[PDB]
């Protein structure tokens, strides 16, 4: 099941410039989903990171592996109410492996784990030509 | 084989943000054809403006990131622009639209040199997203 | 009939940093709209089009005068329904003359020519203190 | 018949985007006026915010506008700015907003030179659109 | 009483980027409200103004205390109905006494003078650590 | 007493606008700690996105603001970058977000080298508005 931006701006809250998943390619309620992040030139933090040497910021890439677990958690287990938020509790093992830059299509793929002391425990993994750049655990809750 | 990351076309084209719009070139062959991508991304400044709630990237915006592959060609095939000169776009002729570029998309483009004739330099475009051809166009530019 | 900007957010979708028709000084429906585009250095676009030479890029103008024939065609014809648009299917023999620079009030003149074959056929002629900067014609369809 | 363009603008205020709001120079007579252009569109920054659906040019930016008006005469007729030196704001007397400055309004800016005295440099600006007045005011700077 | 940004959004049309009041620590309605603008590198007129020498616009203080009327002006007298301005019809005597920075908590403090032939006038104050930056006589009407 | 303002924060790092998240140095001592300031306003360009209607600083950029701090500390203390090397953000543990931060807060980050072991350098942050802690992290970064 696939879904594109328009169903993404429905239910995400985020807008630009920090809605950092464009695509959707594949998921499954309660269990994963993989998500496109197109890396392009054209994004406005390329500006001051870096001048001359552009570089995906490695807590970017964090970001939109928490905004895809979030995507998965509303289809999963029900939209957010309107001014309700999706908290972003925690992160354990964030690893950055190599630089993520323009041009590159970064896919992430989140997996559920658990839920354990009132919050929602998620991996993330997210490659770039089939080589992992990042991995993370991510903690969430409504 | 001939690959240009963003660092190597950043030495090549004048363009800078927002109007760099070529983000990697796969291939080309001096006098010949340049292919590049162009990574479409919600995350771009344009798409909050076109349009609001239904983002599309922009069909003039195609014409400009294939003209700017033109030029990436032109430096690499003639030599590159001197400080203070520029490569123009002089004109287009069949600029076709075929369908919609959307976040998401990865267009690439393919440009081939033509010929010279009357001053200006010809160029076709075709941009394709999975294959299929989303915008054509016949480019003319000059030094 | 002149339309100032409130009536252009009316009837056409574009939003900042994308709509790039700032007056509309006269127009008759079904025939010919009038346009105005102030160029100024406060524009988004400018910081990169050129770093130390600021030059306004022949596809706004392509953009700017398929934005006139927009609010023409909704003028004349009906106002886009919410979701629908006004789609730029292509152009033919655009002819960039010489430089739009900051400063520059570009007018716009857009003409009606005909329907042939599911397409609206449109002339533009751009020009600066009376020199003309750009032609083109341009097929729209709804 | 003393006009500057942007380059040349460029090369003597240090303001750049968002905050140069001097487009042109259409004439200027070195140590007793200048008149400048601010052209106002829809397509800059501040609109967004100001205000969402009912976009209003900031008497703020009339006020930064012709302070910059007031140096781009200041460094032509009394001496460049060297590298890392600032020409101050230092105060503003009797700003008068007279109406509301649009999108699609050319705003033409009269900065005439009054005196130094006390250690400022004093000058009126009157800025117009369509020959009638928007803002007035009585701007004090120094080197 | 403080007011914090998500009532301040709901009192003053403001909006990106030009909403430069970031909190009220308190307000008296109808006699003086004192508001907080923080002073950040990640502001986009820092860019321009001036590259490598970031300077808070003198200019932008003037707005920042005429913001901080309005919303005295609102809590005190009424909400503006949709499509109803706030003119700044003027400003008397304003001094700008040193450069505001990054880093600055910017302090403002507006009062109620009087309302005189057709307008209401305020004195504005602002101070870094204490110090005065800036002072403004601001006149406003609805 | 060791403060370090703007500009000699860009001249340290080489982050730029909009990425550059560390507003003022309160005090450091070298290859010790390094506590600085980062001013949350409502004008900056991520809270039009984050989110419509309630501003909420993201947690990842906290996250990012330490780093950057960690990055002053070790120019100050072992040697500027030389120009095109990069200070790497090679991970993180136990990121804890504690409160959301918000426009108006003034948040003051501290952060504590820990040690250097198996060529990275390790660090401790955190940060704190109006005295209680929103958020706390180990960093680890490389030449």
């Amino acid at each position: 099941h696939t879904l594109h931006i328009e169903e993404i701006l429905d239910l995400l809250p985020h807008r630009f410039p920090f809605l950092l998943v464009d695509r959707v390619l594949d998921f499954e309620e309660g269990k994963f989903l993989r998500a496109v992040k197109n890396v392009s030139f054209n994004e406005p933090f390329f500006q001051g990171h870096f001048p001359g040497k552009p570089i995906f910021p490695g807590v970017l890439i964090l970001e939109a592996m928490a905004q895809a677990t979030g995507i998965l958690a509303f289809k999963s287990r029900g939209k957010l109410e309107p001014g309700e938020l999706y908290y972003f509790a925690g992160i354990d093992e964030a690893r950055f492996k190599r630089p993520v830059v323009p041009g590159d299509q970064m896919i992430m793929e989140v997996e559920f784990v658990k839920e354990r002391r009132g919050l929602t425990r998620f991996t993330g993994v997210a490659k770039v030509d089939g080589e992992i750049v990042c991995t993370a655990t991510m903690m969430c809750a409504r």
